[PDB]
DNA sequence: CATTAGA
DNA sequence: TCTAATGA
């Protein structure tokens, strides 16, 4: 956590670089288990060999470990950090919709800067166009203060359309959080569950309304179950317009709401821990259900959930307010 | 780890 | 169809 800190960080730097700048999924996977492992190790790594003994740590890494322990640096790390090319990829990748793949290609073509990206909007597909358009707004944290006004808005229309729609804004926002990166609204309806062959309109109506009033301004991707767009709160009585925010809305079979909800509520650790817990308690939990465990090694049979509670109850725990799902 | 876009 | 990018 702090004892093998640089070690893993240097490790993680390395990996990432292979994966993105290079297209070396192996080396990249190398740097990772190694970083994974040295990280679990209970003692101050004193040298390559010491590390070396580790599963996954080879002569390659161990070698880097020395130079890094010997001098507070690494050449490769220094050279890479310098490398205009790899820098460039590191950056373009920031655009919503630009993966490494396209970052390399763009670069190859010679698009390195944002401005480059601009003179060639054409080479860009819609997602990246929008991604480019709101590049500034996408990088900004969402003040909870607005989260409240946005949630306010969603809920309302949602209800306005059908009164049967149930919506929840998940994420850190739900868990207290002072700010968040984007909003996640999970959604379901009663007319839609595991069997009952869809109702694409379900999602559509809603999105339609949102847009109708101008809360949603763009569409990144809209499918029959997952809409991914852009919203913005009414820029009041001028002098102050609001930043463009990312929003995600997803239809959910009423029969798996809470699990989903439980899940996307996090935290990443609370979950795991919760998850690790159902296990002893004779269960199993995943994003959509909670099945009682059987001795044969495994077992099925999706227990019925009406609220976040049932899940708790099942696993027999103290209902934990979102606020304290912190870990 | 599954859901959309695109080509 | 596969392959990328998001989320998470
Ligand atoms: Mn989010
Ligand atoms: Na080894
Ligand atoms: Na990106």
């Amino acid at each position: 956590e702090t004892l093998n800190g640089g070690i893993t960080d240097m490790l993680t730097e390395l990996a990432n670089f292979e994966k993105n700048v290079s297209q070396a999924i192996h080396k990249y996977n190398a740097y990772r288990k190694a970083a994974s492992v040295i990280a679990k190790y209970p003692h101050k790594i004193k040298s390559g060999a010491e590390a070396k003994k580790l599963p996954g740590v080879g002569t390659k890494i161990a070698e880097k470990i020395d130079e890094f322990l010997a001098t507070g640096k690494l050449r490769k790390l220094e050279k890479i950090r310098q490398d205009d090319t790899s820098s460039s990829i590191n950056f373009l990748t920031r655009v919503s919709g630009i993966g490494p793949s396209a970052a390399r290609k763009f670069v190859d073509e010679g698009i390195k800067t944002l401005e480059d990206l601009r003179k060639n909007e054409d080479k860009l597909n819609h997602h990246q166009r929008i991604g480019l358009k709101y590049f500034g707004d996408f990088e900004k944290r969402i003040p909870r203060e607005e989260m409240l006004q946005m949630q306010d808005i969603v809920l309302n229309e949602v209800k306005k359309v059908d009164s049967e729609y149930i919506a929840t804004v998940c994420g850190s926002f739900r868990r207290g959080a002072e700010s968040s990166g984007d909003m996640d609204v999970l959604l379901t309806h009663p007319s839609f569950t595991s069997e009952s062959t869809k109702q694409p309109k379900l999602l559509h109506q809603v999105v339609e309304q949102l847009q109708k009033v101008h809360f949603i301004t763009d569409t990144l991707s809209k499918g029959e179950t997952k809409f991914m767009g852009v919203c913005q709160l009414p820029s009041k009585n001028d002098e102050k317009e609001y930043p463009h925010r990312r929003i995600d809305i997803r239809l959910i079979p009423k029969d798996q709401y809470y699990c989903g909800v439980l899940y996307f509520t996090g935290s990443d650790i609370f979950n795991k821990n919760m998850r690790a817990h159902a296990l002893e308690k004779g269960f199993t939990i995943n994003e959509y259900t909670i099945r009682p465990l059987g001795v044969t090694g495994v077992a099925g049979e999706p227990l019925p959930v009406d609220s976040e509670k049932d899940i708790f109850d099942y696993i027999q725990w103290k209902y934990r307010e979102p606020k304290d799902r912190s870990e």
